[PDB]
């Protein structure tokens, strides 16, 4: 049987909407995204458009901000899926992202069902970026590395927490570190699943739509949970 009501909402393909309101160093920008997710396979397919013009930061720096409820949790781990258990009312996802030797992003997002669509709505505030640094200078390669992140329960606040480092490839062969600190809290009062410590493993591919003239990103992602019971 299902371990939560929300688990049942993800057994097939679900449409996705993403809306981001951004302000980096006083530059305001907006991004809209559309696509589909299939948590049976842990797969996301998304297209984002900057509706205000050229995106003032590199697209790869926003990948983590733009849906962990679509992670594939194997049968033996479904009791640890906090993200689906918060649905349909959803969760708040908050992060500070510290870019080494550069500025920070602060983000607040709500992830929930609106009608039949899973919607991620984000406010982003970026401050203290260098005008000619890797971010505002668009020195990041248009690609993305794979990452394994360590999910832990926050029992006192009835949610989950995670810290992880994202590595962004730079055009000179160096790496720009983006240090993530993340807190997720349920929006509703209902019971949720608080997990044992485990990993989410993510693989992402970035591409372009050949028929899209606007500044945009196509994102394909695969996310799966992996446990550390080590029963052996």
């Amino acid at each position: 049987g299902p371990m939560s009501k929300g688990e049942e909402l993800f057994t097939g393909v679900v449409p996705i909407l993403v809306e981001l309101d951004g302000d980096v160093n006083g530059h305001k920008f907006s991004v809209s995204g559309e696509g589909e997710g299939d948590a049976t396979y842990g797969k996301l397919t998304l297209k984002f458009i900057c509706t205000t013009g050229k995106l003032p930061v590199p697209w790869p720096t926003l990948v983590t901000t733009f849906l962990q409820c679509f992670a594939r949790y194997p049968d033996h781990m479904k009791q640890h899926d906090f993200f689906k258990s918060a649905m349909p009312e959803g969760y708040v996802q908050e992060r500070t992202i510290f870019f080494k030797d550069d500025g920070n992003y602060k983000t607040r997002a709500e992830v929930k069902f609106e009608g039949d669509t899973l919607v991620n709505r984000i406010e982003l505030k970026g401050i203290d970026f260098k005008e000619d640094g890797n971010i505002l200078g668009h020195k990041l390669e248009y690609n993305y590395n794979s990452h394994n992140v360590y999910i832990m329960a926050d029992k006192q606040k009835n949610g989950i927490k995670v810290n992880f480092k994202i590595r962004h490839n730079i055009e000179d062969g160096s790496v720009q570190l983006a240090d993530h600190y993340q807190q997720n809290t349920p929006i509703g009062d209902g019971p949720v699943l608080l997990p044992d410590n485990h990993y989410l493993s993510t693989q992402s591919a970035l591409s372009k739509d050949p028929n899209e003239k606007r500044d945009h990103m196509v994102l394909l992602e695969f996310v799966t949970a992996a446990g550390i019971t080590h029963g052996m």
